[PDB]
């Protein structure tokens, strides 16, 4: 895989894999600073499919500029050794996702988990303040850095992590993004995803169809004021959700001060 393409950019050590795509730690010679770069995989690249899947959702991920949000910097595709490779070029975040907590580390104790959503909630109200909807929020695309910082990815633009409306192809809204961040906020209190299933279509069916047993019913040491605040996320009729990422952040601020929550107690 590739030493240094872009004649702009020097890739070095590989970050992590993704589930389409490397991800390095480039140099960038021209600004002179240490940057991200997303290139699609070698494997991947000789399947037009998946090329093609990379190369839209490259032009297509939003340029923010907030402190929670990783900024999108370039955008190309060089010809290597491997024919074209696809890649995107991002704001370095020393640190992982909240997919690899889950997967290594395991479920967060509840107050830090509580803080690192609440800051993802500021990054999302940004984003549909400029009229962005994310519709892709999952622990893949949540990051913290070396300094605890929350970094979120990838807007515009997984299979148990998306809304019903997403699920049932309608539109999509601010409300919709609350209940996929309820589902990271699920799986990062407890340790799974809301609802599981043996393929796709089943866990599209239970998000639009099950109602999801409560954290505290699944984990130890979690609160039912904080089970309030993520089942009302995960409310079904995104009337009965929170309206605004603001709106969910404000709820889930209460519960880290031992605050009663404004959603409706889980009561049987
Ligand atoms: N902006 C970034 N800065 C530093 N490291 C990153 C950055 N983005 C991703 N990484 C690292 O690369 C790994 C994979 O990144 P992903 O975004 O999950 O790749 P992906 O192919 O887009 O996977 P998806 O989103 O599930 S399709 C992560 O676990 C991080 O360690
Ligand atoms: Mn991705």
């Amino acid at each position: 895989t590739p030493s240094h393409l872009s004649d702009r950019y020097e890739l070095g050590e590989i970050l992590g894999f993704g589930g389409m795509s490397e991800v390095h730690l480039a140099r960038d010679l021209r600004d002179h600073r240490d940057v991200a770069v997303k290139v699609l995989r070698a494997d991947l690249a000789r399947d037009p499919s998946f090329y093609l899947r990379f190369r839209r959702e490259a032009q297509n991920a939003a340029a923010l500029n907030h402190p929670a949000i990783v900024a999108v910097y370039d955008t190309g595709e060089a010809e290597t050794p491997a024919g074209p490779l696809p890649y995107i070029v991002m704001e370095y975040v020393d640190g992982v996702t909240l997919r690899d907590i889950v997967h290594t580390e395991g479920p967060m104790t509840p107050k830090r988990a509580i803080e690192v959503i609440a800051d993802a909630c500021q990054a999302l109200n940004f984003s549909h303040q400029n009229g962005i909807i994310h519709r892709d929020v999952k622990p893949a695309n949540i990051m913290i850095s070396a300094t605890n910082a929350v970094k979120v990815m990838d807007f515009g633009i997984t299979a148990q992590y998306l809304s019903p409306e997403q699920a049932r192809g309608d539109s999509v809204d601010a409300r919709s993004d609350v209940y996929s961040l309820g589902c990271v906020l699920y799986e990062v209190l407890t340790g799974e995803p809301p609802f599981t299933g043996d393929s796709p279509v089943s866990v599209a069916y239970q998000h639009v169809r099950e109602d999801p047993i409560p954290p505290s019913a699944r984990h130890e040491g979690l609160s039912a004021d904080l089970d309030a605040v993520v089942l009302k996320a995960l409310a079904k009729n995104p009337e009965n959700r929170y309206q605004t990422a603001a709106e969910m952040r404000a709820d889930l601020v209460r519960v880290h001060n031992g605050e009663p929550p404004e959603a409706p107690k889980v009561l049987t």
